[PDB]
Protein backbone atom coordinates (compact mmCIF):
# COMPACT_ATOMS: atom_id res chain seq x y z
CA UNK A 1 0.00 0.00 0.00
CA UNK A 2 1.31 3.37 -0.33
CA UNK A 3 1.91 5.63 2.22
CA UNK A 4 4.73 7.78 4.12
CA UNK A 5 2.55 10.64 3.12
CA UNK A 6 5.04 13.74 2.02
CA UNK A 7 3.28 17.38 1.77
CA UNK A 8 4.83 19.61 -1.12
CA UNK A 9 5.68 23.02 -0.96
CA UNK A 10 6.06 26.06 -3.52
CA UNK A 11 8.73 29.34 -3.12
CA UNK A 12 6.08 30.80 -1.06
CA UNK A 13 5.41 27.76 1.17
CA UNK A 14 1.69 27.45 -0.16
CA UNK A 15 0.80 23.62 0.06
CA UNK A 16 0.63 22.72 -3.96
CA UNK A 17 -0.06 19.46 -3.32
CA UNK A 18 1.54 15.99 -2.11
CA UNK A 19 3.64 12.62 -2.45
CA UNK A 20 3.25 8.78 -0.87
CA UNK A 21 5.49 5.78 -1.35
CA UNK A 22 5.26 2.24 -2.30
CA UNK A 23 7.69 -0.42 -1.49
CA UNK A 24 7.60 -1.75 -4.91
CA UNK A 25 6.36 -4.80 -6.63
CA UNK A 26 8.54 -4.69 -8.51
CA UNK A 27 10.92 -3.69 -7.77
CA UNK A 28 12.67 -0.71 -5.95
CA UNK A 29 10.04 2.30 -5.17
CA UNK A 30 6.81 3.76 -6.59
CA UNK A 31 6.11 7.54 -6.38
CA UNK A 32 2.21 9.15 -6.21
CA UNK A 33 2.97 12.83 -7.28
CA UNK A 34 -0.31 15.06 -7.41
CA UNK A 35 0.13 18.55 -7.49
CA UNK A 36 -0.98 21.86 -8.82
CA UNK A 37 -0.13 25.47 -9.80
CA UNK A 38 2.03 24.56 -11.91
CA UNK A 39 2.86 26.19 -15.12
CA UNK A 40 0.63 24.34 -17.77
CA UNK A 41 1.79 22.62 -20.39
CA UNK A 42 4.83 22.41 -19.46
CA UNK A 43 7.64 19.94 -18.77
CA UNK A 44 9.20 20.06 -15.72
CA UNK A 45 12.66 18.56 -14.39
CA UNK A 46 11.95 16.26 -10.95
CA UNK A 47 14.74 14.40 -8.91
CA UNK A 48 15.08 13.27 -4.79
CA UNK A 49 17.51 15.07 -3.16
CA UNK A 50 19.76 13.39 -0.23
CA UNK A 51 18.86 15.70 2.33
CA UNK A 52 15.15 15.69 3.87
CA UNK A 53 14.68 19.40 4.37
CA UNK A 54 12.78 22.40 2.79
CA UNK A 55 14.16 25.82 3.19
CA UNK A 56 12.50 28.69 1.55
CA UNK A 57 13.16 30.38 -1.12
CA UNK A 58 15.32 28.12 -2.42
CA UNK A 59 15.29 24.83 -1.16
CA UNK A 60 19.20 24.89 -1.34
CA UNK A 61 18.72 23.42 1.74
CA UNK A 62 19.79 20.89 1.15
CA UNK A 63 20.94 18.88 -1.33
CA UNK A 64 22.41 17.11 -3.49
CA UNK A 65 20.83 14.97 -5.95
CA UNK A 66 20.43 11.37 -4.01
CA UNK A 67 23.46 9.66 -5.10
CA UNK A 68 24.79 7.08 -3.09
CA UNK A 69 26.46 4.99 -5.83
CA UNK A 70 28.26 8.67 -7.23
CA UNK A 71 27.74 8.87 -10.21
CA UNK A 72 27.14 11.89 -12.21
CA UNK A 73 23.49 13.20 -13.49
CA UNK A 74 21.09 12.03 -16.61
CA UNK A 75 19.85 8.75 -17.95
CA UNK A 76 21.77 9.42 -21.66
CA UNK A 77 24.79 10.39 -20.09
CA UNK A 78 26.84 6.92 -19.40
CA UNK A 79 28.87 8.19 -16.71
CA UNK A 80 25.11 8.84 -15.09
CA UNK A 81 22.63 8.51 -13.31
CA UNK A 82 21.78 10.11 -9.61
CA UNK A 83 19.51 6.98 -8.01
CA UNK A 84 17.74 9.94 -7.36
CA UNK A 85 17.09 11.02 -10.90
CA UNK A 86 13.24 10.84 -12.08
CA UNK A 87 11.61 10.72 -15.56
CA UNK A 88 10.70 14.85 -16.16
CA UNK A 89 6.67 15.85 -14.91
CA UNK A 90 3.96 17.04 -17.91
CA UNK A 91 1.62 19.51 -16.79
CA UNK A 92 -2.12 19.13 -17.71
CA UNK A 93 -4.15 22.38 -19.11
CA UNK A 94 -4.72 22.42 -15.79
CA UNK A 95 -1.81 23.02 -14.09
CA UNK A 96 -1.45 19.37 -12.27
CA UNK A 97 0.00 16.60 -12.45
CA UNK A 98 -1.14 13.49 -11.27
CA UNK A 99 0.52 10.46 -11.69
CA UNK A 100 2.67 7.15 -10.13
CA UNK A 101 6.45 7.15 -11.28
CA UNK A 102 8.79 4.47 -10.50
CA UNK A 103 12.21 5.16 -8.47
CA UNK A 104 14.06 1.53 -9.36
CA UNK A 105 17.14 2.31 -7.68
CA UNK A 106 15.59 3.78 -4.30
CA UNK A 107 14.80 2.16 -0.98
CA UNK A 108 12.98 2.78 2.09
CA UNK A 109 14.79 -0.85 3.59
CA UNK A 110 17.38 0.11 6.71
CA UNK A 111 20.54 -0.79 6.01
CA UNK A 112 20.34 0.04 2.37
CA UNK A 113 22.95 2.42 0.90
CA UNK A 114 19.59 3.08 -1.60
CA UNK A 115 17.96 3.55 1.47
CA UNK A 116 16.24 7.36 0.54
CA UNK A 117 14.91 6.91 4.52
CA UNK A 118 18.06 7.61 6.72
CA UNK A 119 18.97 9.40 9.41
CA UNK A 120 19.21 12.52 7.01
CA UNK A 121 15.61 11.73 5.31
CA UNK A 122 15.68 13.13 1.30
CA UNK A 123 13.67 15.49 -0.27
CA UNK A 124 11.35 15.75 -3.76
CA UNK A 125 11.78 18.25 -5.63
CA UNK A 126 10.43 19.79 -8.84
CA UNK A 127 12.39 22.31 -11.22
CA UNK A 128 11.66 25.25 -13.39
CA UNK A 129 12.42 23.81 -16.92
CA UNK A 130 12.54 20.39 -18.57
CA UNK A 131 15.59 18.28 -17.49
CA UNK A 132 17.73 17.10 -20.48
CA UNK A 133 18.83 13.63 -19.22
CA UNK A 134 22.42 14.89 -19.56
CA UNK A 135 24.35 17.97 -18.60
CA UNK A 136 26.11 17.83 -14.91
CA UNK A 137 25.02 18.43 -12.06
CA UNK A 138 21.50 19.58 -13.69
CA UNK A 139 20.31 18.80 -16.42
CA UNK A 140 19.81 22.46 -16.85
CA UNK A 141 16.34 22.32 -15.33
CA UNK A 142 16.46 25.27 -13.88
CA UNK A 143 15.38 26.54 -10.15
CA UNK A 144 13.78 24.54 -7.52
CA UNK A 145 10.46 25.68 -7.21
CA UNK A 146 8.66 22.60 -5.42
CA UNK A 147 10.27 20.75 -2.26
CA UNK A 148 8.68 17.72 -0.18
CA UNK A 149 10.70 16.53 3.18
CA UNK A 150 10.79 12.86 4.06
CA UNK A 151 11.67 11.78 7.56
CA UNK A 152 10.49 8.73 9.44
CA UNK B 1 4.45 5.31 -16.67
CA UNK B 2 3.02 2.00 -17.03
CA UNK B 3 -0.36 3.21 -15.48
CA UNK B 4 -2.25 3.34 -19.13
CA UNK B 5 -6.16 2.34 -20.20
CA UNK B 6 -7.09 6.15 -19.19
CA UNK B 7 -10.81 6.25 -18.16
CA UNK B 8 -12.63 9.40 -17.89
CA UNK B 9 -15.17 9.35 -14.93
CA UNK B 10 -18.49 11.13 -14.89
CA UNK B 11 -21.43 11.78 -12.22
CA UNK B 12 -25.20 11.26 -13.15
CA UNK B 13 -25.51 15.03 -13.93
CA UNK B 14 -23.11 14.37 -16.64
CA UNK B 15 -20.33 16.34 -15.24
CA UNK B 16 -16.44 15.53 -15.39
CA UNK B 17 -15.21 14.00 -12.59
CA UNK B 18 -11.68 12.75 -12.47
CA UNK B 19 -10.18 9.73 -14.17
CA UNK B 20 -9.02 6.07 -13.75
CA UNK B 21 -5.75 4.82 -15.01
CA UNK B 22 -4.57 0.95 -14.86
CA UNK B 23 -1.35 -0.80 -14.30
CA UNK B 24 -0.50 -4.68 -14.99
CA UNK B 25 0.69 -5.67 -11.29
CA UNK B 26 3.64 -7.24 -10.59
CA UNK B 27 2.34 -8.64 -8.74
CA UNK B 28 -0.66 -9.59 -8.99
CA UNK B 29 -3.84 -8.61 -10.64
CA UNK B 30 -4.35 -4.82 -11.21
CA UNK B 31 -3.50 -1.60 -9.69
CA UNK B 32 -6.30 0.83 -9.97
CA UNK B 33 -5.72 4.96 -9.69
CA UNK B 34 -8.37 6.55 -9.05
CA UNK B 35 -8.47 10.53 -8.67
CA UNK B 36 -12.07 11.62 -8.49
CA UNK B 37 -13.98 15.24 -7.41
CA UNK B 38 -17.37 16.24 -6.52
CA UNK B 39 -18.04 13.40 -3.71
CA UNK B 40 -19.17 13.26 -0.46
CA UNK B 41 -16.84 14.80 1.77
CA UNK B 42 -15.62 11.93 4.86
CA UNK B 43 -18.18 9.49 3.42
CA UNK B 44 -17.02 5.78 2.55
CA UNK B 45 -18.29 4.75 -0.91
CA UNK B 46 -18.97 1.74 -2.48
CA UNK B 47 -16.66 0.79 -5.46
CA UNK B 48 -17.33 -1.62 -7.72
CA UNK B 49 -16.10 -2.56 -11.60
CA UNK B 50 -19.55 -3.69 -13.57
CA UNK B 51 -20.10 -6.21 -16.19
CA UNK B 52 -20.04 -4.29 -19.31
CA UNK B 53 -18.64 -1.03 -20.22
CA UNK B 54 -21.65 1.16 -20.57
CA UNK B 55 -22.61 4.50 -18.72
CA UNK B 56 -25.65 5.34 -19.75
CA UNK B 57 -27.14 8.45 -17.34
CA UNK B 58 -28.51 9.25 -15.19
CA UNK B 59 -29.08 5.46 -13.61
CA UNK B 60 -25.69 3.75 -14.85
CA UNK B 61 -27.75 0.27 -14.74
CA UNK B 62 -26.56 -0.13 -18.55
CA UNK B 63 -23.42 -1.17 -17.24
CA UNK B 64 -25.28 -4.44 -15.96
CA UNK B 65 -23.91 -6.44 -12.83
CA UNK B 66 -20.35 -6.91 -10.52
CA UNK B 67 -17.71 -8.52 -12.72
CA UNK B 68 -18.42 -12.13 -11.55
CA UNK B 69 -16.55 -14.41 -13.71
CA UNK B 70 -16.03 -17.10 -10.86
CA UNK B 71 -19.90 -16.67 -9.76
CA UNK B 72 -19.52 -15.72 -6.45
CA UNK B 73 -22.21 -13.97 -4.13
CA UNK B 74 -20.90 -10.37 -2.68
CA UNK B 75 -18.70 -9.14 -0.23
CA UNK B 76 -15.41 -9.76 1.31
CA UNK B 77 -16.77 -10.96 4.44
CA UNK B 78 -19.02 -13.00 2.53
CA UNK B 79 -18.03 -16.80 3.24
CA UNK B 80 -20.11 -17.06 0.22
CA UNK B 81 -17.83 -14.48 -1.65
CA UNK B 82 -16.70 -12.33 -3.57
CA UNK B 83 -17.22 -10.86 -6.85
CA UNK B 84 -13.73 -10.43 -8.88
CA UNK B 85 -14.84 -7.10 -9.38
CA UNK B 86 -15.86 -6.42 -5.26
CA UNK B 87 -13.38 -3.52 -4.78
CA UNK B 88 -12.51 -1.09 -1.38
CA UNK B 89 -14.70 1.44 -0.34
CA UNK B 90 -13.74 4.82 -1.07
CA UNK B 91 -12.59 7.24 1.76
CA UNK B 92 -13.45 10.81 0.68
CA UNK B 93 -11.43 13.68 1.68
CA UNK B 94 -13.52 17.21 3.64
CA UNK B 95 -12.14 18.15 -0.04
CA UNK B 96 -15.18 15.88 -1.58
CA UNK B 97 -11.81 14.27 -3.58
CA UNK B 98 -10.58 10.73 -3.66
CA UNK B 99 -6.76 10.09 -5.09
CA UNK B 100 -5.69 6.97 -4.53
CA UNK B 101 -4.01 3.61 -5.52
CA UNK B 102 -5.89 0.32 -4.78
CA UNK B 103 -5.16 -3.18 -5.93
CA UNK B 104 -7.35 -5.51 -7.38
CA UNK B 105 -6.11 -8.94 -7.27
CA UNK B 106 -9.12 -10.79 -9.06
CA UNK B 107 -8.53 -8.78 -12.45
CA UNK B 108 -6.61 -8.79 -15.34
CA UNK B 109 -6.36 -7.09 -18.98
CA UNK B 110 -5.23 -10.33 -20.77
CA UNK B 111 -7.23 -11.83 -23.08
CA UNK B 112 -6.47 -15.39 -22.23
CA UNK B 113 -7.69 -14.40 -18.71
CA UNK B 114 -11.29 -15.18 -16.77
CA UNK B 115 -10.56 -12.30 -14.58
CA UNK B 116 -10.23 -9.77 -18.30
CA UNK B 117 -11.85 -6.89 -17.43
CA UNK B 118 -11.07 -5.90 -21.05
CA UNK B 119 -13.20 -8.33 -22.68
CA UNK B 120 -15.52 -7.78 -25.37
CA UNK B 121 -18.09 -6.29 -23.94
CA UNK B 122 -15.58 -4.09 -21.30
CA UNK B 123 -16.15 -3.16 -17.70
CA UNK B 124 -17.25 0.47 -16.14
CA UNK B 125 -16.18 1.22 -12.83
CA UNK B 126 -18.91 2.56 -10.38
CA UNK B 127 -19.04 4.51 -6.91
CA UNK B 128 -22.30 4.28 -5.25
CA UNK B 129 -23.92 6.45 -2.72
CA UNK B 130 -23.48 4.78 0.41
CA UNK B 131 -20.85 2.38 1.54
CA UNK B 132 -20.64 -1.38 0.74
CA UNK B 133 -21.11 -3.55 3.72
CA UNK B 134 -18.92 -6.13 2.68
CA UNK B 135 -21.91 -8.93 2.81
CA UNK B 136 -25.43 -8.10 1.19
CA UNK B 137 -26.47 -9.60 -2.04
CA UNK B 138 -26.50 -8.65 -4.80
CA UNK B 139 -24.61 -5.06 -4.18
CA UNK B 140 -23.64 -4.40 -0.53
CA UNK B 141 -26.29 -2.33 0.45
CA UNK B 142 -24.38 0.42 -1.79
CA UNK B 143 -27.56 1.94 -3.28
CA UNK B 144 -27.87 4.13 -6.05
CA UNK B 145 -25.26 4.45 -8.77
CA UNK B 146 -23.63 8.12 -8.64
CA UNK B 147 -20.35 8.36 -10.72
CA UNK B 148 -19.51 6.17 -13.53
CA UNK B 149 -16.51 5.43 -15.88
CA UNK B 150 -16.07 2.66 -19.17
CA UNK B 151 -13.43 0.43 -20.44
CA UNK B 152 -14.29 -0.06 -23.97
CA UNK B 153 -13.44 -2.62 -25.94
CU1 LIG C 1 16.90 18.36 -8.67
CU1 LIG D 1 -21.64 -1.39 -7.96
ZN1 LIG E 1 20.77 14.20 -10.98
ZN1 LIG F 1 -20.12 -7.56 -5.62
ZN1 LIG G 1 -3.27 10.50 -8.00
ZN1 LIG H 1 -10.50 -11.57 -4.26
ZN1 LIG I 1 -17.12 -7.45 -19.71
Amino acid sequence: AFGHHVQLVNREGKAVGFIEIKESDDEGLDIHISANSLRPGASLGFHIHEKGSCVRPDFESAGGHFNPLNKEHGFNNPMGHHAGDLPNLEVGADGKVDVIMNAPDTSLKKGSKLNILDEDGSAFIIHEQADDYLTNPSGNSGARIVCGALLG
